């Protein structure tokens, strides 16, 4: 079945996944140098074993696409997922002034109560980023977040150059070229910053008509992460082709440490014993083509019969 | 065996690679998304199957390792691998006043006359960036290689980067990490320079008191390249080893664009036909250890027994 590739990782670091301690001091079982083909001509890789929201998906590729690096978006289509980052930046900054919250990701998943403050003060920061221009402007800008790195990449000579913008006109000219590499990893900044991406650099290759993607995945949650990753290049890997003309050929996944968080090994072994169904087919706006003016109504999934979804505690 | 890696790689190109056209006008079989996985444990992966140059791979490697840019060095130790652009360099200059020299690459392979005025003004060339100091410093200095990518990366304030020798000191501290990446791929150069990186960017990973090294290699040439592409990497993966008293894991190859010139068919097939044999045993030199200061007499290549040398057209 089309995610077998994905069944087949997370079943095999279940049987060779040496143990790996870890930045999150929650415990990992490990294997290093992975690769899943999916074929996406035989439909959309969004799992059927387990609902998986795509719209947090979609939002969040917009993003990227439109140059984005501001929480605002985000929030604006009740996508969540970057809110922790744009959060520590506020609660660290003098301006803020209430509890203590320091730690708050280990702090909250172990005190109740502690989660209750925690919550109320986040929902307060969230509102503050959605009203106030200037908040925005100051506390809901990451900067250095794939947004940027795709589309707006800082050169030493003070000039931004647009890797993405460029590499898809490249293609439209030289679809043979072995060099349609776009990266998100800056030596320069990676030292700095809080997380360096997981996703450094996906490639494109044109062949026979069809349009395919790699893309090396440094770091890998094999049960929380990949499913959404899988999703969010298989759509880049539509949406590039759309906007090219062209048809779909292979998503290629490649992983330099793949993990599972032995705080979910229960929940991976269920879902294991779950049997895939068929994949959702994704739907283009015909009309539209300049893939960088998109919004979420262009973008249109089908067929998605998922299973309930497996909740699990996060890694922090 | 060792290499069969390698050969099954050669092998279905021939089966699968569909026909790809090219930058170097000479027809290619190409496929996307590969990956190779060789136990550095087993034996040094130099291929048995046809006697590829040790001496070339261990002069480049330290070449890089220094941090060196420059032709001089290369030259000095009797390789020739990067002449071509250093040449390429000093012909464009208005200082060269000799003979046409234009496309030389593809003039001299298809005129013996004129690849005689080629080889003369190139010996030239090589003594003239042996001797003339500031000649070497002028047209012997290439300028972005691997060497000043890995040991020098230029920053937006001017200064510069050793991030191989950070990555070195960031796994004799924190082996468990998983971002223990090195990039050769700088969005900002690679536009305008003649030849972007092959190997895009690489990473390392401790486990089980092992270290163990991914690359990923955007471009390949099957025949002529990988063959020594892979005894680079495995090298640069002991040296790292020895430096860090780590054990050594495995050498995991990952391909973009894995290619296969159509005027090596008959060549690949004939290796193909080829028995593999035991691989050769690596024996660096114990007491030294900084590798950055090592040089060709402390790494001892051992038990290599290949079959006759297999000569072949180059693409250009
Ligand atoms: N969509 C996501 C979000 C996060 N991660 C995870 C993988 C690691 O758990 C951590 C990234 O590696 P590091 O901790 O070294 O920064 O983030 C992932 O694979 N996929
Ligand atoms: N050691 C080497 C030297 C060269 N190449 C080849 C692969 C391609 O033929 C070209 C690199 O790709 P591009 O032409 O797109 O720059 O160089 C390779 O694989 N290995």
């Amino acid at each position: 079945m089309l995610e077998q590739p994905y069944l087949d990782l997370a079943k095999k670091v279940l049987d060779e996944g040496h143990f790996k301690p870890d930045r999150t001091h929650t415990g990992t079982y490990s294997i290093f140098g992975h690769q899943m083909r999916f074929d996406l001509s035989k439909g959309f890789p969004l799992l059927t074993t387990k609902k998986v929201p795509f719209g947090l998906i979609k939002s969040e590729l917009l993003w990227f696409l439109h140059g984005d690096t501001n929480i605002r978006f985000l929030l604006q289509h009740r996508n969540h997922i970057w809110d922790e980052w744009a959060f520590e930046k506020w609660v660290k900054s003098d301006e803020y002034h209430g509890p203590d919250m320091t730690d708050f990701g280990h702090r909250s998943q172990k005190d109740p109560e502690f989660a209750a403050v925690y919550h109320e003060e986040m929902a307060k920061f969230d509102d503050r980023v959605l009203h106030d221009d200037a908040f925005a402007a100051k506390y809901g800008d990451l900067g250095l977040v794939y947004g940027s790195q795709w589309r707006a990449w800082h050169t030493s000579k003070g000039d931004t150059i647009d890797q993405l913008g460029d590499v898809i006109e490249q293609i439209k000219t030289h679809p043979y070229s072995r060099r349609l590499i776009v990266s998100a990893w800056n030596p320069e900044d990676v030292p700095t910053m809080a997380l360096p991406p997981c996703h450094t650099l996906y490639q494109f290759y044109v062949n026979d008509g069809k349009l395919s993607l790699q893309l090396y995945q440094r770091s890998a949650d094999i049960f929380l992460g990949v499913p959404f990753n899988i999703a969010s290049y298989a759509l880049l890997t539509h949406l590039v082709a759309h906007e090219c003309g062209l048809e779909v050929g292979e998503f290629i996944h490649t992983f330099g440490d793949a993990h599972l968080y032995v705080n979910h090994l229960d929940q991976i072994k269920e879902q294991l014993s779950r049997t895939p169904r068929p994949a959702p087919t994704l739907q283009l706006n015909p009309d539209k083509h300049d893939i960088f003016d998109f919004d979420m109504k262009d973008i249109k999934l089908l067929n998605y019969d998922p299973y309930p979804a497996i909740k699990a505690p996060v890694a922090v």
